């Protein structure tokens, strides 16, 4: 690639993946191909885009700081403030360009692009997303089902056409344990065992695991 994409590409990681980011590269076209026009990117198919996923790493490294800083404000929450404060921190590491961001909390009714969160997982060959052909779940072939994608990062005119497709790991090969996972998944989502379908190396926290099993109430 590039040394403009990869340095980009550098710049991206070095700024997210310490405070328990990862990001994942993907063309457009990859996206776009396996959906009709109106959930498509409206973007040249060879264009750049970055699936941004957090880590159960990104609790104690991002959101408990921030959240002890004066960045933090008031009529919004505190987990959306922390992405928008992050992925602003990429916008300004790379002044030079254009970056169009849609953050988790974004892909909602009414609001454009619409963004299939879990298929930009397959896609970016972050994540497997198993599926009945295979409700679906994609699980992260290091992190299981501890994990959340939490934006995709747009780079109109930074084309990319010799990417090469990255499939997702297959970690969950068996047919049983697909159904092992999808019905457990399906029927029994407060237990979460099917989140270690691959036991991952970190797990939630007991105060992480106590914050996102709280309804957003303040």
């Amino acid at each position: 690639m590039e040394p403009k994409v990869a340095e980009l590409k550098q710049k991206i990681e070095d700024t997210l993946c310490p405070f328990g980011f990862e990001v994942y590269p993907f063309q457009v076209a990859w996206y776009n191909e396996l959906l009709p026009p109106a959930f498509h990117l409206p973007l040249p198919g060879p264009t750049m885009a970055f699936l941004v996923l957090s880590t159960p790493a990104m609790f104690d490294r991002a959101l408990k700081p921030f959240l002890q800083s004066c960045h933090l404000r008031m009529l919004t929450d505190p987990v959306d403030q922390c992405m928008a404060y992050h992925l602003g921190r990429v916008r300004e590491s790379l002044p030079e360009l254009q970056i169009e961001i849609i953050a988790d909390y974004e892909m909602h009714p009414n609001r454009r692009p619409k963004i299939l969160a879990q298929t930009a997982a397959h896609v970016a060959g972050a994540a497997y997303y198993y599926q009945r052909q295979d409700s679906g779940v994609c699980i992260h072939p290091r992190f299981g089902g501890w994990f959340a994608i939490r934006g995709v990062m747009l780079l109109p005119g930074i084309e990319v056409p010799d990417l090469p497709p990255r499939k997702p790991h297959d970690c969950v090969p068996t047919r049983a344990d697909r159904i092992a996972l999808l019905e457990g998944f399906n029927f029994h989502w407060r237990d979460w065992t099917y989140r270690d379908a691959v036991t991952p190396q970190e797990r939630y926290s007991e105060e992480q695991k106590a914050y996102f099993s709280t309804p957003p109430a303040q």
